[PDB]
RNA sequence: AAAU
């Protein structure tokens, strides 16, 4: 199958939704008040610790309204992360922060609020320093090419609109999605990303037992894919026709840290220990599957609103408007 | 089953 032949008649629509995503600096502001005010609360509650953002609010794929998320790291051998969220939540609410929970029993123990001075709603773990890391190489490969944040904006606006793009109920994260989006255009002819962790690496750092290399003097690579001059519904479609007709869901690996397609048997991913029904491996943690939060049964609703994707950017005559139409019931 |  090959791409619409009218497929850019559609660019300027896709622009206009990626323009409207770009969150407001004044919005950013209130970010910087609530991450001060956070950092003060936290400097007398643990002097020694230090507080950094991470996530959507710091890899330049934010969209408006988006909770900042904040890593709490602290040093020390016997870490005792629920007890210290427990304790990071009273101190919360005796601050008036708003809707404070503590989830200490979750996979990543993480506390919430919403802050009802600036609006800002934020997420804290503890000593998760590998998500800065991976925040970090996200943000650099949004620096190589305009149409990276343009193709993850339209497909996390599109999860969102169609209701898949919430772990808890088993489809993906915002993360997952901009990883999918990061591969996709690795493997473009030509590229319109580099493998940036097979290149000559110019950073490396360890946390924990994980080395993190990769080059990031991306500032030379800012003209790298200057040779593909596929536009952005181009790429719309050939994202969502991807996932819909040529993934193969129960052999293959979508690898950002490669830019290659790895095998399920070769990362010893081939049945569920952790499910790996949709495989898209951390660029870092390669052990952690970022789609093993998809169930059998979510799978498959997963596959459906991808086909029904690929589908509308084929053939529909208002295709950006039809794609992020809600799903009513 | 809840972070990135």
């Amino acid at each position: 199958m090959a791409c619409r032949n009218d497929i850019h008649r559609y660019d300027a629509t896709f622009i206009a939704i990626y323009k409207s995503l770009i969150p407001a600096e004044e919005e950013l502001e209130k970010q910087r008040q609530l991450m001060a005010h956070l950092e003060n609360l936290v400097a007398k509650e643990w002097p020694h610790a230090k507080l950094y953002l991470y996530g959507s609010c710091a890899n330049s794929f934010g969209f408006p309204k988006s909770d900042i998320d904040v890593c709490l790291a602290i040093e020390g051998d016997d870490i005792n992360k629920s007890e210290m969220l427990l304790k990071l939540a009273e101190i919360l609410e005796s601050d008036n922060l708003q809707n404070v929970q503590a989830l200490t029993r979750a996979r990543v123990p993480i506390v919430k609020l919403m802050d009802p001075v600036t609006g800002i709603s934020c997420a804290i773990c503890i000593n998760n320093v590998l998500a800065v890391v991976n925040t970090k190489l996200l943000r650099d490969y949004a620096q190589i090419d305009v149409r990276l944040r343009q193709l993850a904006f339209i497909v996390k606006h599109w999860a969102k609109s169609r209701r898949v793009n919430e772990t808890y109920q088993g489809t993906l994260s915002s993360y997952a999605y901009v990883l999918m989006c990061i591969h996709f255009l690795q493997q473009r002819r030509p590229p319109i990303l580099p493998c940036l962790q097979e290149m000559e690496p110019t950073y490396s750092v360890r946390v924990d037992n994980i080395r993190c290399t990769y080059f990031d003097n991306v500032d030379r690579l800012r003209n790298f894919g200057s040779n593909n001059r596929e536009t952005i519904a181009e790429l719309v479609w050939g994202f969502f026709n991807y996932w819909a007709y040529a993934h193969d869901y129960a052999y293959n690996v979508v690898s950002v840290r490669t830019g290659s397609i790895l095998g399920k048997r070769e990362k010893d991913w081939t049945r569920r220990v952790d499910r790996h029904l949709i495989c898209i491996e951390d660029p870092f943690e390669t052990s952690h599957d970022l789609g093993r939060v998809v169930d059998k049964f979510s799978i498959r609703v997963l596959r459906e609103e991808f086909e029904r994707a690929a589908r509308i950017m084929h053939q529909d005559p208002n295709p950006c408007a039809k794609l992020l139409e809600p799903y009513i019931p």
